[PDB]
């Protein structure tokens, strides 16, 4: 068995994140091999 | 075997190269199915078997059903728990944008990670997991932007 894994942290909401990114909508399309393409 | 999140590596490409990221809740280790392809995983000495997993969904569960039912409410900041390959876990907080799909709207988060960090966790204000990080689309700027895709609870 190749593939491990190992612990990295705790869930958990954290008050002093960094707030970042944007919100865009976009029209897509998800087809049978679970790949999402812009539909633009 | 503790609840948290956790890194998913290989050795079979060059040194040991971190393919992914997932959700150990309740027994269960929750994945995307591209992270993994359904393989069999260590954990120490233990083995953990894929099962439930879908292609189309790009969602795997190790050792019992998907677990994970807390979903994006639609109008609240989120915070991605990033796991980038080499690095420390970190909580980046963002308000999703949409994707509308001819079935339906759901939730995406524009930040640019490397595809190593395919299934880090995405959590509401309680710290439920609304879905994970690593489906979606390259816009015009070359970045990421991931749907939150999340599985039902059966
Ligand atoms: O390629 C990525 N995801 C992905 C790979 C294979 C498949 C799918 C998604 C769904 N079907 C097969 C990816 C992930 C992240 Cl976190 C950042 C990225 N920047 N550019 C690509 C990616």
């Amino acid at each position: 068995v190749d593939m491990y894994i190992e612990r990295a942290g705790d869930i958990t909401w954290e008050k002093d994140a960094e707030v970042t990114g944007n919100s865009p909508r976009l029209d897509v399309a998800l087809d049978e091999s679970g790949d999402f393409s812009l539909v633009e």
